[PDB]
């Protein structure tokens, strides 16, 4: 046949169609997703820098308390 | 004519193979890359836990102090 070769054909394209439209919108929302779940990772990443800055800075600042408060040196 | 018709046809069906050849192994990487971060970002979250856990610790150390040295509480 030939009729029955160009209904073959169209039915797989209107196939192929739906698979795309399907498809489509998912693979957008996924790339969304990846991004904000670097800005996430990314900003988390940085108040943890941040959080070590802070009791790194603690931890001399009582270095010094001591020796204000010890009688043997002051 | 017929031939015509049934040559875009299959013209028309080798785009659109190319499109989701192109596409379908895009999403697959993409699907495993979302659980790959959300991961990283939950082993992220908990030393973040641990770490504000450590810090409240030395802070409340620190008040503790800073009572103990209340002039208020020494007279």
């Amino acid at each position: 046949g030939h009729m029955e070769k160009l209904h073959e054909a169209n039915n797989e394209l209107q196939k192929k169609r739906a698979i795309i439209e399907d498809l489509e919108p998912r693979f957008n929302n996924s790339s969304l997703k990846i991004e904000e779940l670097q800005e996430a990772l990314r900003k988390k990443e940085e108040e943890m820098k941040q959080m070590e800055e802070r009791y790194k800075k603690y931890l001399e600042k009582a270095k010094s308390v001591i020796r204000t408060l010890d009688p043997k040196q002051n």
